[PDB]
């Protein structure tokens, strides 16, 4: 997550303990029924893209699950990128972010956090958020 | 976290995701041991306000919502015995301690929660006030 240091910057949180060990424990209990959806909404909340992948490289089992899961990450990715032209660099010389810098296979942490304390937001937490819950809905029909 | 107008990343109270999880987990494991770990998940970063928020969601199990106001109250009772403070801070515009009440938010404003919970160093009344709720759940698990 993203928390304010002493001296009032924006840095990185790592997942704690509690929220890792709670996020297995739903793995266990519920991948991926619907009921995962409400408690990985939850669980995810403030979750940088690489949070994200964090969580999901959690998932222990489901291996085709989360290769389709993956799978529709890609596709996303790719039409985010598609629906949100951009000019073949900065103007300046902060870019706006590509559908892989989103699911933080390109971005730095420090990226990511940027972007989601722009003002406004771009809020690349959320938004890889909405696609890996897209998966998770195709997912749920395996299950 | 979220951002104001002023562009500045505040605190938000605890939201709605958060709290629809919550709701699932009171209506399959209340008050069973696996509550616990849950719990503790979904109240990270939360301030007393948003902890008596959880408390207030729970339908049903009056008997434990009982003995975890009673826990609450002891600790708040033993919190003001083993903290000893002067009548007030000694300079004018400097943060006052927190008492049990203030910790329970009773007494205390969502400012001055905040205030103590960001300070330096961090007076971190949302987590003390899980520790009380904690040892309360400890107690209840054993009903269920
Ligand atoms: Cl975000
Ligand atoms: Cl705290």
């Amino acid at each position: 997550p993203i928390v304010q240091n002493l001296q009032g910057q924006m840095v990185h949180q790592a997942i704690s303990p509690r929220t890792l060990n709670a996020w297995v424990k739903v793995v266990e209990e519920k991948a991926f029924s619907p009921e995962v959806i409400p408690m990985f909404s939850a669980l995810s909340e403030g979750a940088t893209p690489q949070d994200l992948n964090t969580m999901l490289n959690t998932v222990g089992g489901h291996q085709a699950a989360m290769q389709m899961l993956k799978e529709t990450i890609n596709e996303e990715a790719a039409e985010w990128d598609r629906l949100h032209p951009v000019h073949a660099g900065p103007i300046e010389p902060m870019r706006e972010p590509r559908g892989s810098d989103i699911a933080g296979t390109t971005s730095t942490l420090q990226e990511q956090i940027g972007w989601m304390t722009h003002n406004p937001p771009i809020p690349v937490g959320e938004i890889y958020k909405r696609w890996i819950i897209l998966g998770l809905n195709k997912i749920v029909r395996m299950y």
